[PDB]
This record gives C-alpha cells, structure tokens and sequence, in this order.
C-alpha cells in the first residue's frame, strides 16, 4: 500500500501533463535557437559562448509544474589569465565555492581581457559579470512576435524572462552566468549570504543528473522516480521549503552506491531508506555531495533550519497523510 | 516561351527536393550541436565563439542538390589589441580584403591575447589562425565516434573540410571557415587566389547581399531570388560557366535590381535576359562592382582565360537562351 500510495502521489501531484513539459521546454527551446542567431550579430565583443538551456525541466525531471529553466551564459576565459580557488583554500572556507582569480597582471596588463571590466579586488565578481550582462541586454517584443509568444523581462531581478507561451501557460528563464578553468564549472548564484557574495558556485547538476539517468538506463530503475516524488514532497510542504533538489539527488545517489536493486516493487522500500537517510544527514548537520564529498550540501542553512527539517520529517512518519497529501 | 523554360527549369533542375534539403540541413545541424558540445566540454577556455552554420543551404539560395554548407568559426579578439586596415589603404592595393593588425605592442606584451601565437610581421595572418583551428580543435575530433553517434558516415577529406553521408547518394560538404569580426566589419579567412596577398582576410559581403536580396523581394514579391537561382543553376550545370560565384550573380541581380523596379513573376524572361547582358558587360570590362561595396571588383580573381571563356560562352547563348536552360 505504500507503493500504492507513492505511485498515487506521483500521477496526481508529482508529475507534469505531458503535452505542459513538451510545450513548456519546447518554448524554451525555440527562444534559446533565436538569441543565438539575435546575440551572434549583436555581441562581437563579448567572450561568450551560445547560451545553453540547463534545469529539471531540461532533463524531465521538474515535478508538479512545468514553469522554470535556465539560460546558461558561458564566458570565456582563458586558462593564462585565470584560475579557480576552491572555496576550502579561501579564507571563507566553504567547499562547493570558488575564487576566480586574475593571474600573471605582470606577464599580460589590466585590460588584456574585456571581463577585467568585471574584475573587483582582483577577483572575476560574479555579481559584476550578472550586472554587466544584463545591462548590455534584445528586442523582445520582436523575438516574441517570431515566435507568438509574449515574453516579458521583470523589473528588478532583471535577468529573469517571463514567457506567456500559450494563453494561460507562463514559464520563467533566468539568465545564469558560467565559467569553467579546466574541469571545475561554476555558476553565478550566490551564497546565500553578503559577506560570501564574492564567490561562483560549483555546479554539480549535469553530473548529477547524468549519473541518475545512466543507472536507471541500465537496469530500468526507479531512482528518477523516488527523486521526483521527493521533490514533489517538499516542493508542496512549507516546513521543507528550505530543501532543495540537489540535495534530494544526492541523498538518492549515496543511497544508489548501498543499493544495487532499484526495480519498479522496490520504491517504497527505496523511499522508506531516501526518507531515513535525508533526516540522518539532517542530524549530522551534513549532506556531502555524492561526486564531490568535501562539499556540505546543507552548507548554506543555519543549525535552526535544519533542526527545523529533521523535526517537521521525524513528525511526518506518523502523520503520511501530509507529506502524501494532494 | 522563355518564360515557360525558366519557370520550368527552377522547379526541374534548380529547386532542391524538400527530403534532401531537410536530411542535409538536419545533417549540419546535429554536427553543429555536437560540436558546440565538444567546445564546451573539452575547450571551454579557447578564445572562439561558438561555431554556427553558414551559406546558400542554410538561406535557400542552394541550387539543384544540398551538397556544401559553412561552419563559421569566429575568433573572439580584444577591441583593444586589433584593428583592421583596408586592403586599399595598403601598398598591395587590394580592396574587398583587410590586415588585422596587432595594437598597442608596447603597453600589452606578446601573450596577451591567445591569438598573438598567430601573428606574423605585426598582422594576424588568416593562414597561421587556420592552422590553428585545424591542430587544436579540428585534430581533436574524433570524427568516428561523432559519425556512430548521429548515425552518419563522416570523413575528412582539402583541410578544413567534412563530407557527411546523409543518404545513400549524396553528401553534404562542410568546411570551417575562420572568422573575425572588428566593430562592424566582418572578415573571413577565404584566401586571396594569389599567393602573394595571402596574409590578407577577406570582407565577408554574404550576409548582407542576401540580406538585402530577401528584403526587395519581401517587399514587392518579386522574382529576384528565383532568377539568381534559375543563373545559379545554369553555372552548377554548365561547365564552361562554373567559375561564376554566387556573389558575383547575386550582385548582377542587385545591380539591375536598381534599374528595374518590376520583378513580377510575367518579368521573370525579361530580367534573366537584362542579366545575361549584364553579365557580359561586366566580364568585358573586367569589373563586376559589388552593390555594396562599389571600390571593390568582384571579378578581380578571374583570370584572363577564365574570363574569355565565360563571355564568349555566354554571348553564343543571347541568341537563344533556351540552350542554358538544360
């Protein structure tokens, strides 16, 4: 019965009409195919790469609704001229963050790069860069006559496009500076707090996601599945607002390298073990990352909030009906 | 009726049929997408923009079968460290071509730019940058895992150059062709015919004469583009003639275009006349002015044999113009 109540749950409130997720992405996608061709003419200057969609809508795996994904904006920087500080060699000493640093001033002068404009105390700030792409940023009435949509640009926030792609049907694009230095990709989203605002975010989630896809490929498995229930879980219950999807799919992966059996009858037990490991990470005070274990992935919450967590999931074990509710 | 042969012989000989336009386009298309995979994953510090499909396939200006297309490959160059010279401000005279000269040596070393290993004599030479390309990335490729993963057969072929196998009998040639674009100008690395001019770029006018076909005929729908197809067509089929461009017709087009303000499709027969007669002035005077562009002679390259061959075979045809339209 609980595999039963899991499978209700994800058809009634964890999964995405069909036809919304493929409308949905396919706007997405038709937008991204013409700033290509729009920022190509438009941007001589700017060492940038295509921007490039990226998010759980991308990938299939966006529960509830179909309304959010990024638009990657990949600079170019070049290896000489820069390098990547992980955060547990700063003085924040916070792993799962990075420094970018400008390298050899003396061997090539301020100015060598165009994203020295960008550059505060001697770092690439990613705040600086988010601020200078915006302000450089398009017709958008003419992109969406193009394609019938109506998009519309929010006021600040302004790196945010709001795509009325049918009638009642909206989705939300934010823009997403990026950088990579060798084999480390990081992403312009701040830590939660001012005093650490100076520092790129790794990103983890094209790993993540295609670990996760290539175990249930090779055994028809229900990773995906357990992922995504989770998710809807949290993203309908308040009190686990605080959790995010990256944390819920790395808690799968750690239980993925315990368990080789993740067959269709096997998600209740499955989620039983996902739920039971999120609150005993939830008690250490730490969730590391499956690719990379230095990283805290409860990093950015405070000792309260995750009391708060472990609380409102420890409670749910005798009251199913509001973590299953629809 | 010439009218009738014309008509007859775009939609017989110069229309591509609607399969084979779509499985080459869709051919360039996943090349282009899995190599701007590629750039992401294995060059991402590599000072280009992304490569982008360029030509007639990609504009419907290809005639009678999809056998050729463009990878742009554009160089991302510091605004402040290049510059670009006029090919007639130079002593080798040569309008339609460019320097790209290296700036502020003393102030920014040797090394600042990535693109400084490609200098040769203080100009960024076209040839050293295609060398480039082809080592660094070209060489990179592996062409067999692409070919097994789009599900073509893909072979290198004379340098920069792909043949892509889209169906049984036909294959679409890409060739990558660097790039740089200086404020408003871009140039493109398509040497000169002569040795000596080789370390010029060339002033790339496509863009902007098809720009400027597409508009005339969107405004009036004329047969502008039907009768630069219908000549384009004539020089693929028709050997002696082969050594027209599609620049140097379209550029006929867009001189009787200012002559003639009636292009209904009833004066279809009547402009390819006036263009043949065009034609033929401008290969006895030796110049074909580009529309855009008028210092520039679009027939410089031609040689005297050349020349002769397609003016005497296009005079012997005036008489009866119907021996072109097979």
């Amino acid at each position: 019965s609980l595999q039963e109540k899991l499978l209700s749950y994800y058809r009634n409130r964890a999964a995405i009409p069909a036809g919304e997720q493929a409308r949905a992405k396919q706007a997405a996608v038709d937008i991204c195919a013409e700033l290509r061709s729009f920022l190509r003419a438009k941007l001589p200057d700017m060492p940038l790469r295509d921007m490039y969609l990226s998010g759980s809508l991308y990938d299939d795996l966006q529960v509830v609704t179909a309304d959010h994904i990024q638009l990657i904006v990949p600079l170019v920087l070049e290896q000489n001229l820069w390098s990547c500080i992980p955060g547990e060699d700063t003085i924040m000493n916070v792993p799962g963050f990075f420094l970018v640093r400008r390298e050899n001033p003396e061997y090539f002068p301020r100015g060598s790069s165009y994203w020295d404009r960008c550059v505060v105390g001697g770092y690439l700030s990613p705040k600086t860069v988010a601020d200078t792409f915006e302000k450089v940023v398009i017709n958008w009435p003419a992109i969406g006559s193009l394609l019938d949509y109506v998009i519309r640009p929010a006021p600040p926030e302004a790196l945010t496009l709001e795509v009325q792609y049918e009638k009642d049907k909206h989705l939300v694009i934010d823009f997403l500076p990026s950088v990579t230095l060798g084999d480390t990709v990081l992403v312009a989203r701040p830590h939660r707090l001012a005093q650490y605002d100076n520092l790129w975010r790794l990103s983890l989630r094209p790993a993540e996601t295609a670990r996760l896809r290539a175990l249930d490929q090779a055994d028809s498995g229900c990773r995906s599945l357990c992922l995504k229930i989770l998710k809807a879980i949290c993203k309908s219950t308040p009190a686990l607002g605080h959790l995010t999807a990256s944390q819920l799919t790395n808690v799968i992966l750690h239980l993925a390298q315990e368990e080789a059996d993740w067959s269709p009858d096997m998600l209740a037990d499955r989620f039983l073990q996902a739920l039971r490991g999120l609150i005993s990470y939830l008690e250490a005070g730490v969730l590391p990352s499956a690719l990379n274990p230095k990283v805290n992935l409860f990093a950015e919450l405070t000792p309260q909030e995750i009391d708060e967590l472990g609380y409102t999931l420890y409670c749910s074990l005798s009251e199913p009906e509001v973590l299953l509710q629809t």
